[PDB]
């Protein structure tokens, strides 16, 4: 390895792990996986603009940035992100798939109160995604932005999807189903310095061929955006994963990634100041300038709905 | 070192590498703490029925099964608890704390709607801790055990305590807020073994001093008594900490404990059958059998309301 300590390896020697010494096991999907379960969390630097988008494979990055935006936007329709040229979650929100897991009476691309409606508005009532939920329900992440913010060394500073209660109404329950910001102080030498933010996420089932470099990815990009609204400087993310496993069709194509030797991560660069962006709300995907990625080829793998 | 892989010196170097590296800050209690994010996590093996009691100072084993039980049944009356003389949480359940937190329209020692209302009645209407919760909210425990014994693979087996909405009404937000299960199947060259159930809990917020020995012999146990209602065989415990401390005031109390050399951790065994217990709602205090318990003497630390 040219540079062993780049932390891609992190990444690539799980997916080793997980095939060699992996767990054969049925799945809800079908297709079959190969698990370990609590391996050891990834850790990523965020230092100095840097972004973990992998460069072992093309990551969709415009799909990684919609999807989030789409989050804190709160809005539960998939239409709102195939209408931009995103079709991850079009395989859940099929009308097909829907009336599978018994939510035959929603239109296709209504998944019902995840990710977003809980981060936004986490106890509100749900109807359908056209539903009024403005002030309704636990703003989750406007509360981490104020306590980051007026109350920096608080100890619950929260972003959680997981609700026993909506789990039902939902096409698929929350995979990153929560994560912790932690603010350090700026050191006694310089307190003229920004604080450093930091991110852990866990994560209760990762499809790393698929999913993974899109988790890592999103909450890196979290993580930023908090920061530019925070005036706090991006420091680190942790990846905490619960059942890490790879599916049984990924194997030979992870295999051909697993050859390749990582590029430097690329880093990000806002388009716009805070100023104009204002609030968490305000961010739109050309804000999110990307310079220097450079990775190797696509690698195609089946998503099992 | 005698056993360098005596598993308590992860606890123990821990403790010692926050007092030496940590960071100094304010928080929430005002007695001050020295911190570190996101430290790697704890692993404990359950195997030959071991229960990692910490020995390097004398753990109130009575007062963790007490809670643990407390949990269970769902109760959040603390007058439960120190009605059978275990005292851990009156010093948040106490008039003066609950009226400092704006609860003063509750009796002392009505914690609220914390961990086992949320575990057993997640989503109910919470009136004061003698409503009838009976059949109300999401009862996550015993669907924990139920996905266990018929749907081992599946990855949502989670037990959580956070809830948004419900706390403000909380004294305290839950410390270890959620936990995930892991059931790995029986290998080919013996089908008749019982399948292995590990457990994951992720901890916002960490009192090395006095709560993490808690917490660990805690969701050992649970995973011990869901073991045996589940017909499977406890296999690994996994600590993953968010805020990570030692409070100012338990530094000097803690290098005595960091020089003392563990004890092999004590064994679990059960004064009742799987039948005569019946279900996860019908363990007694008198049913752990804890045997080979070996501790140095006991430590004082005073804990910060
Ligand atoms: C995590 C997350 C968000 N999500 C949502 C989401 C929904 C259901 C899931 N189901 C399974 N089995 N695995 C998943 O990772 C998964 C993830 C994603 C969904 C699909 C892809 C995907 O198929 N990407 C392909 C094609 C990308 C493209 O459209 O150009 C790829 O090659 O990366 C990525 C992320
Ligand atoms: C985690 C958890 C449960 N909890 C609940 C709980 C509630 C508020 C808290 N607040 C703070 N600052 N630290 C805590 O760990 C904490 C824990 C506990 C509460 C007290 C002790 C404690 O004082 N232990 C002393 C005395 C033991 C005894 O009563 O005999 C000790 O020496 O261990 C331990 C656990
Ligand atoms: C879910 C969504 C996400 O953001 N990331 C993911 O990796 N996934 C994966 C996990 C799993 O392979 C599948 C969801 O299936 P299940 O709910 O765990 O059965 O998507
Ligand atoms: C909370 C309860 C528990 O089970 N274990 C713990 O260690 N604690 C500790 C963490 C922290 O010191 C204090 C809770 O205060 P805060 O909500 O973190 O501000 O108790």
């Amino acid at each position: 390895r040219s540079n062993p300590d780049h932390e891609e390896y992190q990444y690539l020697d799980l997916i080793r792990r997980i095939i060699n010494v992996g767990e054969v096991r049925p799945d809800r999907t079908g297709t079959g996986t190969v698990a370990l379960f609590a391996p050891p969390s990834f850790r990523f630097s965020l230092a100095d603009n840097t972004l973990p988008l992998l460069t072992t494979k093309r990551v969709f990055l415009r799909g990684v940035i919609a999807e989030l935006l789409w989050f804190v936007s709160g809005c539960t329709d998939a239409k709102m992100l195939s209408s931009q040229g995103v079709g991850i979650w079009d395989g859940n929100g099929s009308k097909e798939f829907l009336e599978k897991v018994g939510l035959g009476h929603r239109r296709e691309g209504d998944l019902g109160p995840v990710y977003g409606f809980q981060w936004r508005h986490f106890g509100a009532e749900y109807t359908d995604a056209d539903g009024d939920y403005k002030g309704k329900g636990v703003d989750q992440l406007q509360r981490v932005i104020d306590t980051i913010k007026n109350n920096p060394t608080d100890r619950r500073i929260i972003l959680s999807a997981w609700n026993p209660k909506d789990l039902p109404l939902m096409a698929l329950p929350p995979c990153h189903m929560f994560c912790q910001f932690f603010v350090s102080l700026p050191p006694a030498d310089s307190p003229g310095s920004k604080p450093k933010l930091s991110c852990l996420m866990y994560q209760r089932s990762c499809d790393l061929g698929l999913g993974v470099p899109f988790n890592i990815a999103s909450y890196a990009l979290l993580t930023h955006m908090i920061a530019l609204i925070t005036d706090t400087e991006p420091h680190e993310f942790i990846l905490q994963m619960g059942d890490a496993h790879v599916y049984r069709d990924h194997v030979e194509p992870l295999k051909t990634q697993l050859e390749r030797e990582p590029r430097d991560f690329p880093k990000l660069k806002w388009a716009r100041s805070k100023e104009e962006i204002g609030d968490i709300d305000g961010f739109k995907v050309e804000d999110f300038v990307v310079e220097g990625y450079k990775p190797w080829g696509k690698i195609d793998m089946k998503m099992s709905a």
